[PDB]
């Protein structure tokens, strides 16, 4: 009964979201010349989005096809059920905030007011909020039904066999097909989509400079239009399907670990074996995050809801923090009590790492949601210029641009320990409380409000939309004013939320290190003591060398993204110097562009996929742990890093152009230095970081699903 | 047997006579002198301010060492310490010495075979004194508090009036490893955040109103950075390869110690030794000769360079000295492997597997090893290969563009040394477990002599030319110098790299050794698979490899700040004397403000295993341990591979192989905007990173015997 009617809030976000979809649809269009901008944009952001699916959907096919005939076909049809979830949340956000971003302006102007023009921004976010989630969490409540409780998948729980030989939890492996179905599509979009992004700001920055002579935010520059897009691709597409990695791949960790918890603590007492933690408590471990999910996602929308009706205010970044507060809230008092209500009855929980009982992983699950505001903040204060770091490198620019580019790398360096520490903490006191059932549950609750924070993420490249789109059509400089503190606003949330994803994102990667570690379990280790099958050796040379060469591989990464950028920037110039030479092609500079970076990503995602099979088969699973364990942790530092820095730059660039510095105003030398600094931080910010947390997580997920079949079938 | 106690000496000895034989060269012209006595001045205060510091630390430490532990170790720290600072400032001396002598021989004989010879000698009295000493304290412990005290011969858990439990010769070696590591530490911290601030203000003064050229004796800092380069590739470097030399020999010796108590079965009421004590003595006393033989092949292969007739290829000697070397401890150590070995027995269950054998198949993986890693250094910093061209040329794109192809660079950089190491520690692992993975290491620095003397050629040849030219000698003369130069800066390049390498592996030995270190009198009779382990599935490694990767950073952005907050103090200093040349003066405000900036790292490297420990235990130190490994490696390849490119870069288009472009043009201006960033990255962060990840480790094998049962939570 209250199940069901649990199993409906999915839906309800769908509906929620369509019916905010429609109103903003409703809402009034601009000026003739805003038509023809918004236009362009829509052109652009459709073609991108088909342009990228056919090759989604190629991929897909394939890894659907292997996911067969390896393992299950409940595995590949899962696989691609995540994957069709994902791509409808990116595709309907991408459409709804093109369809948005003139209005907001137009709301700005027509009522010379920052409230309707917030509230509708918020809803044109949430349109994307509220797929995320609402995708994500229907299709893993069709695979516990369809193929969870209706085919028996969590009834059996047992070692099942396939007939290549290969070793699995039946409901195990179909989760991590639905979570690598997500993987793959949020790959595609972040890495790929991110290569064009940063290519076509770039190349609008360069044919701003070049011979052409055509500086950014003119409309005749294409790469002005491609840059909107790509920043939508980015803070609406590419962050969205990076949230519902984490948030898919939390879930699918706590429902691996309990699968796979049912053969694990076994006791051989005479010749039969008993299970010393039961099939009912089992069961309502692999339904309790979902079920947590579903609560968080009813109150992410529950907040939703209030800020949307609320009072029109002044503070806009308030009101979407109001969003965040309430979700929050809501979500810890209400999953409270489903923990206890849910869990008291359950036997084994002291074997399982529980150690107040049935209460124990909702206190992992809370911990999480501080880490990630946490999180947040410390994002906020490497990177605003409020605080003192930023401010300091935008004081030193007089000193140089080397001094720019030294202070930079420093400040990013340096800014990955206050969160780094927050993630230390968490892990510790989460584990403290429930083991790492409830380190993923912590994950989970971290990202249990997943709605809103992808709404306030989605909300900023909208306001950015808006700002250069007035900017374009000359309106009045009051409206102007307007759009730049709305612009200014969003810049923190996204600052903000793009720390929180890379928080997410390191929490998710160690509940599937976890989840692989747990996955290695064989038939043959049903006697052996727990202590023994969970175990990955640090002493042992396979376990080091891997961890080195998954750093080597984490780094390298990174720089090859970084050479993409600036390949695909450089044939887009070219390609605009052609049209030049022949309203200009829009669609056609930013399909080249398109079918550039999608030719690019083609390596580091072979890279992402195809390193733990290569290494598994040729040295073993041992060797596998290791690049996970040295791959997370250069991904987590190296994605901080570059977040940070390039954010420190983008708003140093900022607090000059207010003349802060000395009296310094545009065009000054210091200026052209942090100009310099963020062409540098650019890519780094909007490319590097969020394909690192996407290898961190992919790369986990691929070798949870394949050392069922390398860890026995390995070379040496 | 006697005779391989008595090369360390004989290293000395050699050390001592080459200075003797260089000092005896020609000094040169007036001027070359004066600016020469600026360079001697400002090295022996730097030398004494540092040593001075280095004193009172050591100390400290010496008394805290002795009050807990055993006696024995602290005072082992402090002849290591002594050691090291003795090879230090020899080496410093003797390349202030010889930098006029070079460019005296270039020109008197207009021909580059003599200055080469005087400074490779110059150079090998760094090298030989490195060897030497270490060596040296290392037969000293070995004999004084090895064999006489019989701190060999008894090799079980002594437990001390505290209460911690240890096996007393690896405490003692653990000790030495921590004395020469403090030397290190504060060598290459300091002098390298002094080194950067001088080339940094250097070229800050050089836009002045004050109008004072790079290379202009007005300038204090020119001299500052003259004095700072053999600061860093003659102290800085040699101390560094030091520090990496003993830490294998002692994670080699620490983990054959500790096989003994490990290898026991409780077969009745009795327990039997599965190793035997004379296994384990001959296990401990094996990496000592094996490390004596390559010094001795060292020895040889720089008599047979500085004897060879003279020749006109610098960088073919060099090649040389290190190819003879190389194969002379290859086969030597062949033989002493298969003999010493032979009647050994029990080397089964120590993980040798094709018997007595074993470990040298290991040692020479590592030399190879080394070889290789130090070819990656130079293919991606070298303008003679494709990356660096790449670079040079993508400048005319840009300022922005020349950050982000270094950037891209190095990342990409990291790989190929990172798989050989890789390689490396799999196959030393197949041939004889950690035992042979330390013995990887060991093999890989066999040769640390003529390492050092290599690595330490480069600045004296540096200071040569700047010397020559800074006089205004013969313009011919001066591009032979140059010339020299050159191959110096290749060399250089080739030996940060190899010594990235080395600290890698050395980290790496010293986190076994640490591991095995763990054991406890009450694991007794727990199988030895149970009580060397690490599981990372223990979420407290978990948190301590994230919280040392993010020390690890904060380490390197913090090292950048203090470089350019030194550089500013010294501009301002330079314009406070202009207005009131100050070499001493200058130098001495930036060694000073160095040594007060170098407090805060140092205690980040040293406490960070201390207070982690005595608050969550050793599992969570461990994880701190592999973590700040793992981050350190990747970021000192970067950091290193990044300036190289963008230094050669720039020299690329000095040169003009980028036709079109010359000094000052648009491109260039970008490049030394990049050669400007790289400077601290490569010069300061990389090298930090070597001693950080190998210092943190020591002190974690040293203090694990308190906190790994005195534990908060
Ligand atoms: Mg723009
Ligand atoms: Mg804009
Ligand atoms: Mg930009
Ligand atoms: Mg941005």
């Amino acid at each position: 009964y209250v199940a069901a009617l649990f199993f409906l809030i999915p839906l309800v976000a769908l509906g929620f979201a369509a019916a905010n979809f429609a109103a903003v649809v409703r809402k009034p269009e601009g000026t003739e010349r805003m038509k023809e901008i918004s236009s362009y944009i829509r052109s652009g952001a459709d073609s991108f989005l088909a342009h990228e699916t056919k090759a989604i959907f190629k991929v897909a096919i394939v890894i659907a096809i292997l996911l067969m005939i390896f393992t299950t076909w409940q595995t590949g049809v899962a696989f691609l059920l995540g994957a069709v979830m994902s791509a409808s949340a990116g595709i309907v956000g991408m459409k709804m905030a093109t369809r948005a971003n003139v209005r907001v302006a137009e709301a700005a102007r027509t009522t010379k007011k920052i409230g309707p023009a917030l509230k509708v921004a918020y809803q044109g976010g949430s349109v994307m909020g509220l797929s995320v989630g609402g995708f994500a969490l229907l299709g893993l409540v069709l695979v516990y039904l369809i193929f969870g409780k209706w085919m028996g998948q969590v009834d059996n729980l047992n070692i099942y066999t396939n007939w290549l030989g290969i070793n699995f939890v039946p409901f195990a492996m179909t989760v991590s097909g639905y979570a690598l179905g997500c993987s793959i599509i949020a790959m595609f979009d972040r890495v790929g989509g991110g290569v064009y992004t940063k290519a076509a700001d770039m190349a609008a920055d360069l044919v701003g400079k070049t011979e052409l002579n055509l500086p950014e935010d003119d409309p005749r520059n294409p790469a002005t239009i491609a840059d909107n897009v790509g920043d939508n691709v980015g803070d609406v597409a590419g962050l969205g399907a990076d949230l519902l990695e984490s948030f898919v791949g939390a879930i699918v960790s706590s429902i691996i670990l309990a699968s796979y918890m049912f053969p694990i603590y076994v006791q051989k007492i005479g010749e039969n074996l008993v299970h010393q933690v039961p099939k009912e408590t089992i069961q309502a471990l692999i339904s309790y995050p979902i079920f947590f999910a579903l609560v968080g996602l009813g109150c992410s929308m529950l907040g939703i809801l209030y800020v949307i009706v609320k009072k029109p205010s002044d503070n806009p970044q308030r009101e979407l923090n109001i969003s965040l507060w309430t979700s929050a809230l809501l979500t810890v008092v209400l999953t409270a009590f489903l923990t206890y209500f849910y869990l008291k009855d359950l036997q084994g929980l002291d074997v399982l790492g529980f150690r107040f009982g049935a209460i124990s992983p909702w206190f992992s699950a809370i911990i999480g949601i501080f880490s990630g505001i946490l999180i947040g903040f410390w994002a906020e204060y490497y990177t605003s210029y409020r605080y003192k770091p930023t401010q300091f490198l935008g004081k030193s620019s007089i000193e140089g641009t080397g001094m720019v580019i030294s202070n930079g790398l420093s400040l990013g360096m340096k800014s990955v320990f206050p969160p780094t520490l927050t993630l230390v903490l968490g892990i510790l006191f989460a584990d403290y409380f429930a083991g790492l059932y409830g380190v993923a549950i912590a994950a989970l609750g971290m990202l249990s409000f997943v709605a809103t924070s992808v709404s306030v993420d989605s909300y900023g490249p909208i306001a950015d939309n808006a700002g250069g789109i007035s900017e374009m059509c000359e309106l009045d400089p009051e409206v102007r004013k307007i759009t730049d503190h709305l612009d200014a606003v969003g810049n923190t949330t996204a600052a903000i939320g793009k720390g929180f994803a890379i928080g997410s994102a390191i929490f998710a990667a160690l509940s599937l290190f976890a989840s692989y570690m747990f996955s290695q379990i064989s038939p043959s280790d049903i006697g052996k003591p727990p202590s023994l099958v969970l175990l990955l050796n640090m002493l042992d040379a396979r376990v080091i060398a891997g961890a080195l060469l998954g750093a080597a591989i984490t780094y390298y990464f990174s720089g090859y993204l970084i050479s993409a950028v600036t390949k695909a920037a450089m044939k887009m110039v070219d390609e605009i110097r052609r049209q030049a030479r022949e309203k200009p092609d829009y669609n056609r500079c930013i399909e080249i562009t398109s079918d550039n970076a999608l030719k690019q990503m083609g390596y580091p995602a072979f890279i992402a996929i195809l390193t733990p099979l290569v290494t598994g088969f040729l040295l073993g699973a041992e060797f596998v742990g290791g690049v996970l364990i040295g791959t997370v942790l250069s991904g987590a530092m190296l994605a901080i890093l570059t977040a940070n820095s390039g954010g420190a730059w983008d708003n140093a660039k900022k607090y000059l152009e207010a003349g802060n510095l000395e009296g310094y105003g545009k065009g000054s030398e210091p200026h052209k230095a942090l100009v310099i600094g963020d062409t540098v931080g650019d890519p780094l910010k909007d490319t590097v970081g969020p394909s690192l947390d996407i290898l961190i997580k992919i790369m986990s997920v691929v070798s949870v699903i394949a050392v069922s079949i390398f860890k026995h079938v390995h070379l040496f």
